[PDB]
């Protein structure tokens, strides 16, 4: 499923993520896409913010739901 | 030193700690003056939240240093 | 007023500035002794991003505070 991620910046993204892959495996996507660490990614959506050990199917979320990527130390 | 804690009433409170001293143990400073639960309080220093496990000195914190005292909103 | 001004990994510089000194000027003091581009300076504080045509006195900051400077970087 494509998703599209937003930063508080403004600037979004469009990565390919299945909808039974885990939160972990996004991260690392990110972190290949755009280059930021997964230990520096903070995924919020919705206003709750996405856990690791969590699937995507655990948040509902839906196809071109806006996925926020906030600073995370 | 002394530090100058903003809470979310707009009240300014005056604390008294070492450099030293950790994020989570002046909490419970925080709670003896004004009675807010550490749990509740979250304080971020510049845009930058401040690890409970880190001290001042970690985060270059002196004598008239402001914190922004903000509410611990989590994922709802 | 002299000024700090927080990294990344925990160097603290500290510059003195004006009062009325617009957020620019303060960014070309960094770029002059640390050698960082305005371009890609970040200053962080309180949770909102300083804007270079702004002065100190809007954003209320006052002497002897830490401030965080992030990098701007332009990609996607």
């Amino acid at each position: 499923m494509q998703i599209f991620v937003k930063t508080l910046t403004g600037k979004t993204i469009t990565l390919e993520v299945e909808p039974s892959d885990t939160i972990e495996n996004v991260k690392a996507k990110i972190q290949d896409k755009e280059g930021i660490p997964p230990d520096q990614q903070r995924l919020i959506f919705a206003g709750k913010q996405l856990e690791d050990g969590r699937t995507l199917s655990d948040y509902n979320i839906q196809k071109e739901s806006t996925l926020h990527l906030v600073l995370r130390l």
